[PDB]
């Protein structure tokens, strides 16, 4: 069209107003080349055969997939080159990634690689999910170094492998969307500054867990099945990849629950690289994200593997749930 | 790799068996075309601002999408110019389509141009469906001649617009997978000759619906979630997309639902390019499709346009299910 | 646009008039598919590794390269899978490859799998030439069912992999072109019934030869420069690959030679997948095609792999040469 | 491969060292954003009906065409929202164009946005060139900035849209090409460091201006026919469009030749977005570049749409032409 607002140009200009060293630009600009191989790869996966377990079992007992290693590399090696990072957390590593010196930068970036995998083999839509910290610390760059409350984020966001890909960027400012353009292998700007809608009308809930749940969710599930005010019931959704659940969340308004649950004191989904950042974007679009009982953005991990229950979403819905908690407490 | 089965080839060579006039293949061949273009569309929707209404009503009372009308234009054409068919029947046309005289071939085709409306602007994964019958009358084509029961079906399947987009095709003898490859545009056999496991762990319906369900459905889903025996409960999953929720499916095996409720005597989805194309790849496949009564293949339409329950999947998961029901017959 | 004139299409539609085997259309189809193939090959080349030599030598003592091996496997395979071809003669193969009895059809098709080889390193415009022949002989197929003369083709045509990847395509009524579309891998029509000017403005010839030429080119190359009428000179083109510098020629017009020399009395060009295919074009196209003594099309080969000199072009420039060696016999 | 050197990346690392605003980066950035938004619609240009004129003249005399409007605006905006240049200069437009104050940088950026324009419409391979200066001035930016001679040049190339997409990168310490990679639309590193041969086998001039020729460009290519020493004869090439037949001779070396001729005092390419970039590339490399008479670099331009011969390639070559003039002078 001619004039083109790509991902790139965006965050030059809005970092440029706090002048800076411009390595968060070089920084989501490796990001953005890792997300495109990504994508790639993921639109032919079984034509080139990446379908399948890799023959490992990560920190947290997931059995890995050929896809989970190629991305995990792909991150990794345009973190590294970019010049912006020290400190790297990933799912699919026991232990946090310290850079060479010569490569180090002021970031650290906690992320999950691949994320949907029960979804992979069936074509269901997958995505890639990162956090951004700067170092706060004046030691040699360590693990330490990941262990910030998810307040601390300086930018977050994903990739959505979808009927289109997307990359949605949060920062101190706002949320963005920018669309994946096949043909030229840019990312551009479509929806811009968005807030997601005080309440919705969508619960997205693995409800195969019933018999597991706590009192405050089974209530909620009910309320949400049979209103008490007669209004339409909600809608259920549950794709099964966070990523695509609550990017739907964002758009079209709702709830999104991986909760604590009898088998899990913690949930399932995984703080560093699954809750604080969803939690961010939430919170940056005007929604909230809560395990029930605190906020995700506060807590301070002890464990860079570690999990936490979370309820995010439009803030009507996500208070309306608070409420019940309250009530059981 | 340079020995490529495409579905071109592979669709000669069955047929070419039953020695033909080979048209089935111009006609598959034709909606492979229309479906890579609808594949590319949909990969760059917001860029192309293809999100948004039409601004009309669709004969079952859908909100028309921008997509809707692209996607279904495009099938319209090609099925026109393959020579191959003589009636079309379409989600987005009032009327059954006859095809003019000079261009007319032996098959009738009922299709939804794109499924999964609610799921477009959130870049949910979605699809094309479709099934094509014989011409079997010697009169005049009319909208009659779409007024077969599904067990007529010659070919049936869908395109999936996921992570990846497939093309799964089913015909006489089984089911067959086909990827599309971006980089050459063609579909490459990836699945050959599937088959549904016996059974699942998965149950897939929409749970906010709950008020309005029958008393099978209602045990159904009661008994997933707190098995009588003390076997693991079923997972969840409800992308919300007919074409993604019945593709996982058939490649993991479980059980797919969309019930006749309180409100809907004959459930939502609609049987002439929805549930009978659905149920023929099932049944290709090793499973079962049916309404709680009676099997979808079975019924004999009245109108093109007329809706029927379906629940289909693994045969054993099925079962069980028809069984609640005529426990309460 | 939803409604897509492809080179599939519009090859039913014409072969279609004759009621045929249908077999032609299976033929060309796989060969597009071969096309795409080669296109998407060549556009990555340096990134895949693709440019350098194989390590062998082929029966006209042309230095191998990768890409000469790919695009010849992939044409190979194509072509058997089609059921429509009996013969394959190709440049890299010393003899002509039989079809396996199972996959006979009654053509055979001789091809230059990738022209241009000079021109593969330094990015320069590069293709794919072929000559289609209906079988003759009622004995078991041969060799020598590929030693017919080229007013015998039944199709001829080529890839040109450019700027833009179009394939020309000559037959009986006429040549049409179609431009690949990278984004739906389809073959669109955009030059319908095609025909070179009477006369054109540009010679194209490689003049690094000059010591070699007779005197019949060497005073037609004179007067191209010194124009006897004191008209402008032409202008001099020669790109140095076939399928480029005969493209120009059919679209701007002029004249393109490689003609005998002192060293070559047979010129360097191959008779039966380089100068027959390009001849028949022309000639489909209005234009003339000829040794300097006499018509590619009627000469009877003896060898498949024999060489021919060739000048061909708009005719009215064509016959000023013709009588140039006329007047020198 | 999971370890990719991009231009992104490359240009970093350079200029890494000279600790720098990195504007440099940001603008070489946006105009890879403005080549493969060209290449792609060249790729595609007769299905988009980009090929025909515009219906205008440029200041040089060109009758303009669609594509070189198209691929001028792309650039014109691309370089601004940079916030690296103030002022440009085009091969399209009148005078130059004065960055708007909130936008300007250092750079000072002349550029061909489209070359090979008779090239176009027959597929034969096109370009686009570039050459930026920094700006030397304290004064407000005029297009006096754009006056400097090519010595000046911090960096230099161009982008062919040849059978791959191209980037050639010339800065102060050498020349390295990128290939465009069409599935993730990036740039990758091919060619690192590239050297011209010392001596080649190839000339490429247009020999249609044999008669306007002066005598020591007669000489030399009559030497290149015949020559003294009984050695082989040159190959010929001239493909027609500057930066394919620059591109070959850099890459198998050799000579390229546009010179001053009877009518043309000053030859036909501009000297500042044809002739300095092209010849700060050679140089870079290893070769040539002279009117005949003196060094291109060194040229004081008087005029931005100024003209000059240019003779360029390997130095053996281009020196053996200039001893020719010399002889004459
Ligand atoms: O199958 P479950 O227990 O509902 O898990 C679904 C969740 O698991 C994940 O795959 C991560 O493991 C998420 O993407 C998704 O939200
Ligand atoms: O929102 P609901 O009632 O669950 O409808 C979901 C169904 O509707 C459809 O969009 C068709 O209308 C299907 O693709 C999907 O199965
Ligand atoms: O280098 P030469 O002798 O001019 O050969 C050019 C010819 O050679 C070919 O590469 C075939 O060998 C043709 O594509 C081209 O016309
Ligand atoms: O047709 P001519 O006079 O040889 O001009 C060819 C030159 O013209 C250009 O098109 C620029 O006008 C160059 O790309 C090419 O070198
Ligand atoms: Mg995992
Ligand atoms: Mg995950
Ligand atoms: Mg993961
Ligand atoms: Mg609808
Ligand atoms: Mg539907
Ligand atoms: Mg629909
Ligand atoms: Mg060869
Ligand atoms: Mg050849
Ligand atoms: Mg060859
Ligand atoms: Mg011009
Ligand atoms: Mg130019
Ligand atoms: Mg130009």
């Amino acid at each position: 069209d001619t004039n083109i607002v790509t991902l790139t140009r965006f965050v030059w200009e809005e970092g440029r107003k706090a002048r800076g060293t411009g390595e968060m630009t070089q920084l989501l600009n490796s990001l953005c080349t890792a997300v495109k191989a990504i994508s790639t790869a993921v639109r032919k996966a079984g034509i080139a055969h990446l379908y399948g377990i890799a023959g490992s079992t990560n920190v947290t007992g997931d059995q890995v997939k050929k896809l989970d290693v190629l991305s995990n590399d792909l991150v990794i090696n345009v973190l590294k080159s970019s010049f912006a990072t020290c400190v790297l957390v990933s799912e699919e590593d026991k232990n946090a990634i310290i850079v060479e010196p010569e490569k180090r930068g002021k970031y650290v970036v906690c992320f999950d690689p691949l994320d949907g995998s029960s979804n992979i083999d069936c074509l269901v839509s997958i995505g890639t999910i990162f956090g951004i910290y700067r170092k706060n610390s004046t030691d040699e760059p360590s693990e330490k170094d990941a262990l910030q409350p998810g307040r601390n984020l300086v930018a977050a966001g994903y990739a959505l492998y979808g009927s289109a890909t997307m990359l949605v960027l949060a920062m101190v400012n706002g949320v963005n969307c920018f669309m994946l353009d096949p043909a030229i292998g840019e990312f551009i700007l479509v929806d811009r500054d968005v807030k997601i809608k005080k309440k919705g009308s969508i619960y997205s809930i693995n409800e195969g867990y019933a018999k597991e749940f706590d009192p405050a969710i089974t209530e909620y599930i009910q309320r949400k099945k049979f209103p008490p005010d007669n209004s339409a019931p909600y809608g259920a959704r549950y794709v099964g990849s966070m990523v695509a659940d609550v990017h739907r969340t964002l758009v079209y308004g709702g709830i999104f629950m991986y909760p604590a649950n009898k088998k899990s004191p913690k949930g399932k989904l995984r703080l560093l690289y699954e809750c604080n950042p969803m939690a961010y974007v939430m919170e940056k679009a005007g929604g909230l994200a809560t395990t029930g009982k605190e906020a995700v953005l506060d807590i301070v991990p002890t464990d860079i593997h570690q999990r936490a229950p979370i309820i995010l979403g439009s803030p009507e819905d996500v208070t309306e749930l608070l409420e019940i908690y309250q009530k059981h407490a």
